[PDB]
DNA sequence: CATGGAATCCTTCCCCC
DNA sequence: GGGGGAAGGATTCC
């Protein structure tokens, strides 16, 4: 069985360095304006130039500025990445039937017919990295290996740009080598509970009750990470579907005033029910950040879809709800539309 | 200082054979 | 006792 899993590198960054060729060479941050203030927001993602420094993901725009003061700072255009990225996934889609696109920059492919072996897996490899840095001029990495996970660690491994196999030898010694933490899905939460159980190898799944681990991190994780290490972990490559559409917004204000709120409420269930674009949702959820950036949610389920009159008027109980359930001041609201007819 | 989006699992009710 | 769901939160990663 043999997966390949292809990662767009830098991808935001890399998109806008594209559609401006001029910006190739220098540090290229894709920022989030939250508009609270000057250059208040997150980093969505960096390019090389800039993420050598310390600036990626996650750390506030400000920050990057102190460290590089000269590179250059965009708004992010989801939009465009999103066109891009079907584009992209279609040239993949001429390479497998069995494709699952995990994210906007993400997917795996069941190649186990086409190839014989990691061999002729690597020239697949190479084959494709390529028709995409042809046909859209993006670079990728792609990760090889028996399932998806291993794929992806392999992927972790050679980037940027890179291309790396992950064969069952290696695989075994991973399983032995290899950090837990650097395991997919095992965040710094797991990650810290699993210290405390002496497991900083997948291998050490093994010595422990399992009875003890379920009650540790989960069953579900439990037994993700008990199959990884016995070398039994074997997930097929499913095609997903979107089962949720929602939009936030940052407040310029944090406040507690309904009144002073809804505005903001309304904008995002505009916005989301654009997005809907011929879904129907059968269910809303209104989401706050509170200002200590805590999150509360309230939702309802209703017995038929929902119309955008419908959701105004729900959306502002649940707002409520939250408003008298809890007494922090918010800072981020927006709403959330799933279970689609 | 810290945007924003979405999927999945875990707990806690809760109604009911 | 446990099936079946709805809710609200926990956790992960793009
Ligand atoms: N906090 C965030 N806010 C908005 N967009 C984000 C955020 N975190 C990640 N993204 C986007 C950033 C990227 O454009 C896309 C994810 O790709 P990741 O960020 O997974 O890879 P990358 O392409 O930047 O790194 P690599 O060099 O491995 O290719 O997801
Ligand atoms: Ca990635
Ligand atoms: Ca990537
Ligand atoms: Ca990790």
């Amino acid at each position: 069985m043999i997966v390949l899993f292809v990662d767009f590198d830098y991808f935001y960054a890399q998109v806008e360095e594209v559609l401006n060729p001029s910006l190739k060479g220098k540090p290229v941050v894709v920022c989030v304006f939250s508009g609270r203030f000057e250059d208040s927001g997150a980093v969505a993602t960096a390019n090389y130039e800039a993420r050598k420094f310390g600036v990626k993901a996650g750390i506030p725009i400000v920050e990057a500025k102190k460290i590089l003061p000269n590179a250059v700072y965009l708004p992010m255009r989801k939009e465009v990445y999103q066109q891009v990225s079907s584009r992209i996934m279609n040239l993949l889609r001429e390479y497998s039937e069995k494709i699952e696109i995990a994210s906007i920059d993400e997917a795996y492919l069941d190649i186990s017919d086409k190839v014989r072996d990691y061999r002729e897996a690597y020239n697949l490899g190479l084959e494709i990295k390529n028709k995409i840095l042809e046909k859209e001029k993006i670079t990728v990495t792609v990760g090889i290996s028996k399932n998806k996970v291993f794929a992806k660690i392999a992927a972790d491994m050679a980037k940027p740009n890179g291309i790396k196999v992950i064969d069952d030898e290696e695989v075994k010694r991973l399983i032995r080598e290899l950090d837990i933490a650097d395991v997919p899905g095992i965040g710094n939460i797991t990650a810290e509970k699993l210290k405390k159980l002496g497991i900083n190898k997948l291998v050490d799944t093994l010595s422990i009750e399992f009875d003890k681990l379920k009650g540790m991190i989960g069953e579900a994780k439990a037994k993700y990470l008990i199959s990884l290490a016995r070398d039994e972990y074997n997930e097929p490559i499913r095609t997903r579907v979107r089962k949720s559409i929602g939009r936030i917004v940052t407040m310029k204000r944090n406040s507690r005033n309904l009144e002073e709120i809804k505005p903001y409420l309304f904008r995002a269930i505009e916005e989301s029910y654009y997005k809907l674009d011929k879904r129907i949702p059968k269910a809303i959820h209104v989401v706050a950040v509170t200002e200590d950036l805590d999150i509360v949610s309230r939702g309802r389920t209703f017995p038929h879809g929902i119309s955008k009159e419908t959701a105004y008027s729900e959306s502002v109980k649940l707002l409520q709800k939250i408003l008298e359930e809890d007494e922090r001041k918010i800072r981020r609201i927006g709403v959330r539309f799933s279970k689609f007819i």
